């Protein structure tokens, strides 16, 4: 029995291509794996704060008193990390905005990456502590970037996720959305088929 976490990060709400595919993933997983628990967190509808010079100190082990704002960010970081570690299958919807991930997803990563909690340093290098996960990235783009030099999102996601221990990552692409409704529909169909194959594994 698995627990599935779905992280939505688009700023386009119900018009989001990656959210539509995330919803399809959930629908198909419920159908094929009816006993599994599914948790969805919308990082745009419930925003994570920007990591600034005040919040960064909240995420360090210290005996120093924290500000109210720091205490709340620490509580949120702990909540996010507990949630991430409590689920088995992690689905990350990651649209490409100005050649980067969305800030909504980035703020989540910046509260989740914490030394001694989601990674630690050993005598022979970094070690990720978020273990036993299988990750699916659903990444939507207006243009066509896959396997080219302008896709920095894919290797960045592999790098960041691997650093915290999530090395088993399958990518689902929905590209060419900006070329119009016909190409957006083909991207949806192609990504749905990649999802079907993952759900059928
Ligand atoms: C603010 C913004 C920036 C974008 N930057 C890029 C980009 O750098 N490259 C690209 O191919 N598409 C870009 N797009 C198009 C989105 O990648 C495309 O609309 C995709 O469907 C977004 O996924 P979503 O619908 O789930 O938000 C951008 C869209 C927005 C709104």
């Amino acid at each position: 029995m698995s627990k599935v976490l779905v992280l939505k990060s688009s700023i386009l709400a119900g018009y989001s291509q990656s959210n539509q595919l995330s919803d399809y993933f959930v629908e198909q997983w419920r159908e094929k794996h009816s006993a599994d628990e599914i948790t969805v967190r919308d990082l745009a509808a419930n925003p994570i704060p920007v990591l600034d010079g005040e919040l960064v100190g909240a995420l360090r082990p210290s005996d120093a008193p924290l500000t109210t704002r720091q205490q709340e960010a620490l509580a949120l970081s702990d909540e996010l990390i507990a949630e991430l570690k409590a689920h088995d299958v992690i689905v990350i919807a990651a649209p490409m905005y100005n050649f980067n991930i969305s800030t909504q997803l980035k703020n989540y990563f910046d509260l989740v990456a914490r030394a001694g909690v989601t990674f630690r340093y050993t005598e022979n290098g970094p070690e990720g502590l978020v273990t036993g996960k299988k990750a699916i990235v659903i990444t939507s783009r207006g243009g066509i970037h896959k396997d080219g030099p302008t896709d920095l999102v894919t290797p960045y996601l592999s790098t960041f996720l691997g650093f915290i221990g999530i090395t088993d990552v399958k990518f689902v692409f929905a590209e060419g959305i900006a070329y119009g409704p016909e190409m957006a529909a083909k991207a949806q169909s192609d990504a749905k088929a990649a999802i079907d194959s993952i759900v059928a594994a």
